[PDB]
């Protein structure tokens, strides 16, 4: 009977870089003024997560709770809360939308400022202060979500309050990669019927674009991966050509220039590296191309390119969260999704446990491998 | 009468780079299919004409006729010419517009292909010889105009018909840098009003763009320039706000959000420097903000930033004669200026003639000088 109380719960916590998770116990408080105490029931893991835990995100934060892609249901709310109550369905998302700042009220994005103080150095806005503790020391949240757990904490501008009957082992991938790149397509590009698009790397972001730019009516899509497995799946996620540069001489922007006539409509980078993300931009085509970094750099690295590239009329840009503001459209995107106009469970490889979240972790080093969906409960 | 006949004449001839520009008698021959044989009566210089005179340009052609900035009166025409004849006053460009490529079809005249192969290399497409001749030794052609001449011979997609009540001394400059910064801001960024904008550089382009970005509503028009006596001329064409970068210690980039509270909404790069073209990014507003690099600069160098700045919302992009279709807009450029709703007038510092052309390439160093128009009468 929880409200107001500890709850003692699983939790995979990460206590230094690069080695195992341990699975222990851990002490959940009570959610304070503005605050939302979820029961995870499925949370999956993604690149981002794996960035911090290997020790090579310099906002990272020792011991602490990873994850922020999940699903599940409010146990509890704090003073205030009007959004979400008890019972609710719910998906944390690790972009919020408190709806007041000058970004929310500005309606020219999605990049909300209101707890990010408190969020990117693991603590909440209430107290400045975990929610988690081992042994009574405090333990970090991760990205104001901290998913790697049967109960988290989060602040209420950042829950989505979701259709009750979605199934939450599906949803659970709405809070970050698929709305990612759909949105990098309908949002920050907005595709028009009939365009040419290439996507450099065809993991689910770059799935999820093909997706996007499949339903946006596009007519070549093409992906491009230094790992020729990708092509035969990415096919089902609209891909319908395919280039390995490891299968040329010529840099990759120059294929993709001759295969077009001049390069593509617009491109998207979904890989992360800076050298492809200069290909990504070369390649669109000259007065009108496009090109949108999805890819999330490593410290201290720059893109370039020439400003004749630019000159001629290609713009550079990029995306947050596919441009989606989080609690108002991540419940659309749900509904999409339970009427069969946009898929999530086909990027779904793996069920796996939390026990078993160091698996998890390794099945990361697979090919094959899109995303792996985590059961809390064992 | 000349028409029909080889025209005798005073040009300006750069024999190689960097040596004084010869003040010769030369042969303008008649123009064949698809030309127009211009008498030029005031012409202009920019940056432009001196950087391949410089010998900065990996391989100009000499000898040649430099110039592209001017106004005349047409003396005669080629075989199959409808849209401009004899007695038309007419300003030439260095952008064509032929309305009948792949790239005229589309919108981006700016990137016509009909004649560029005859253009770049100092030739006309006809019979690809050049015009003009000296004791009977070929002189080529530069940027399809060879405007530092009393006559020159051009192709007729380049050429635009205006106003014949219009002041030739003053029109002369509506074919480069003033369409360029003013349809930056109208075309390339489209900023609305309120708009908070950054231009760098004060000379004419960024002049032009202050005037667009006040025509167009702008609240803070913030100047940048590295010499403080130029604020005082970009007061009467919208700038009311400066900034020099030598009174500060952080980058510009910093001062610039640390002045606008995050950032400008729109900030144009004038001047041509990778490292400023950078900075002017860098000072756009998280979440929308936009810089347009403001004409060709060829640098042969390299941009960069890092691409946190693209995921989180600003936008990069360019512009080579501000989006304005060269033979439909300059005329109506041409009427702007008429009706007094353009400025023409208050960017021409210094009026010298074609036999001192040397003392204007001396003036292009001159602080004070922000266009020097030369009569080619003399
Ligand atoms: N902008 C955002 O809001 C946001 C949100 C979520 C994820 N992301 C980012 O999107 C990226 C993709 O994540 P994901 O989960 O699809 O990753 P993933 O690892 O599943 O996929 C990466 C793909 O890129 C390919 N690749 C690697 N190097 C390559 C190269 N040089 N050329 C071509 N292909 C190459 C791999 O073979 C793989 O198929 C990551 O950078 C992540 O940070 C961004
Ligand atoms: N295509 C070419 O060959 C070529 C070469 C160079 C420049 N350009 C074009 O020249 C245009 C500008 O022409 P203009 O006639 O206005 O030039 P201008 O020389 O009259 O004006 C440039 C202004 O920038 C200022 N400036 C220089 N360095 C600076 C810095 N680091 N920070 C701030 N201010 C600085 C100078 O004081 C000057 O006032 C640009 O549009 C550029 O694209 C073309
Ligand atoms: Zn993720
Ligand atoms: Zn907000
Ligand atoms: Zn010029
Ligand atoms: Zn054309």
């Amino acid at each position: 009977a929880t409200q107001g109380q500890v709850i003692t719960c699983k939790a995979a916590v990460a206590y230094e870089p690069n080695k195992p998770l341990v699975i222990e116990d851990v002490q959940v408080a009570p959610p304070q003024a503005g605050e939302v105490r979820i029961k995870i029931l499925y949370t999956a893991l993604c690149h981002t997560d794996a960035y911090t835990w290997s020790g090579k995100d310099p906002e990272g934060l020792f011991p602490c709770i990873l994850g922020h892609e999940a699903a599940g249901i409010v146990e509890s709310v704090g003073e205030g809360v009007t959004e979400v109550q008890a019972g609710d369905h719910v998906i944390p998302c690790y972009q919020a939308e408190c709806r007041e700042c000058k970004f929310c009220k500005s309606g020219k994005t999605n990049l909300c400022g209101k707890v990010r103080s408190a969020t990117g150095v693991g603590i909440m806005m209430n107290d400045r202060k975990s929610r988690f503790s081992v042994n009574g020391k405090p333990i970090y949240h991760f990205m104001g979500t901290s998913t790697f757990s049967q109960y988290t904490v989060v602040h209420d501008v950042s829950v989505a309050k979701i259709d009750p009957t979605a199934p939450l082992d599906k949803v659970c991938l709405l809070g970050c990669g698929v709305p990612t790149g759909l949105g990098a397509v309908w949002n920050t590009a907005k595709v028009e019927p009939g365009s040419n698009v290439a996507i450099f790397g065809l993991g689910t972001v770059g799935l999820a674009v093909a997706e996007g730019a499949k339903t946006a009516g596009a007519s070549r899509i093409i992906g491009i991966d230094i790992d020729s497995k990708k092509y035969e799946t990415a096919k089902k996620f609209g891909v319908n050509e395919f280039v390995n540069p490891k299968d040329h001489d010529k840099p990759i922007q120059e294929v993709i220039v001759d295969l077009t006539d001049g390069g593509v409509d617009y491109s998207f980078e979904c890989i992360g590296n800076v050298s492809v993300m200069r290909a990504a931009l070369e390649c669109c085509h000259k007065g009108w191309g496009t090109s949108v970094i999805v890819g999330v750099a490593a410290s201290g690295q720059e893109i370039s390119t020439r400003p004749f590239q630019l000159v001629t009329g290609r713009v550079w840009k990029g995306t947050a969260f596919g441009g989606f503001k989080s609690r108002t459209q991540v419940p659309w995107l749900v509904e999409k999704y339970m009427n069969k106009e946009i898929k999530v469970d086909e990027y779904i490889t793996h069920n796996l446990t939390l026990g078993e979240i160091n698996k998890a972790f390794d099945l990361l080093h697979e090919g094959t491998c899109l995303r792996c969906v985590l059961d809390t409960s064992k």
